[PDB]
């Protein structure tokens, strides 16, 4: 009965590094290689990306539609308003909320947390695994339904809320069926979003590694642990 959708917010004038989500990686973009490694998700036909309206975001726009996926430009800097308007358009229940600094997100983690999302359907309204970090940075996934996004559209008027959405959940969890998804072990010494040059460095290191844009999370980290010099965003100890 619920709708998934992955609703992945991108835009050219980010706060760090603007422009990155068009720089080159691999034989596409930033934000390309991302939507590629979505398609791979059971829920991929109901991903969206999510811009402004400004005439730089035509870019963005060129990208998501070179990728086959649709696009929804509204607020810049209200995301609430946003992820709202684009849940209705698309009559989506339960958001899957991606940010375009991710390009190397998992989709077999994403599918699991949705998995864990339906299951226990009116226990949880928001699942995230960027609470508590276990996972690298850049792996960062949060799930909630459309009527807990309404009730933070009802109650937040702080700009850094509208902006970010999830920080009144974060510092009120016991106020919401909240819940947390945890990595096997614990990554969050590594570094794997792009907001400098370094993180740049460091995340086309990686994808060198692999044929294919299909490698795993796990695999991933292997590889770090193996060649500790892809690292490039932190300083590496021997
Ligand atoms: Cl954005
Ligand atoms: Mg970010």
């Amino acid at each position: 009965h619920m709708k998934v959708g992955i609703l992945i917010q991108a835009r050219m004038g980010s706060t760090r590094l603007p422009g990155k989500i068009a720089l080159p990686f691999g034989d596409t973009t930033i934000l390309g290689f991302m939507l590629e490694r979505l398609k791979f998700s059971k829920f991929q036909e109901n991903v969206v990306v999510l811009t402004t309206e400004e005439n730089i975001d035509d870019k963005t726009e060129e990208i998501a539609k070179k990728n086959g996926v649709s696009v929804f430009r509204g607020s810049a800097n209200d995301l609430i308003q946003r992820y709202l308007d684009a849940a209705k358009t698309y009559n989506i229940d339960i958001i899957v909320r991606l940010t375009g600094d991710c390009p190397l997100i998992d989709s077999k983690i994403l599918d699991l947390m949705v998995d864990l999302f339906l299951y226990n359907q009116g226990r949880i309204e928001f699942l995230t695994n960027c609470f508590q970090r276990t996972f690298a940075r850049g792996m960062d996934i949060e799930i909630f339904t459309l009527s807990l996004l309404e009730k933070l559209d009802s109650i937040c008027r702080l700009p850094y809320e509208r902006e970010h959405i999830v920080p009144y959940v974060e510092e009120n969890t016991e106020k919401f069926k909240f819940f947390e998804y945890p990595n096997e072990r614990d990554d969050s010494k590594y570094r794997l979003t792009i907001d400098t040059i370094e993180d740049y460095e460091t995340l086309k290191s990686c994808i060198s590694y692999f044929l294919s844009k299909e490698f795993s999370y796990v695999d991933l980290i292997e590889v770090i642990k193996k060649n500790p010099s892809i690292i490039q965003n932190q300083t590496i100890y021997h």
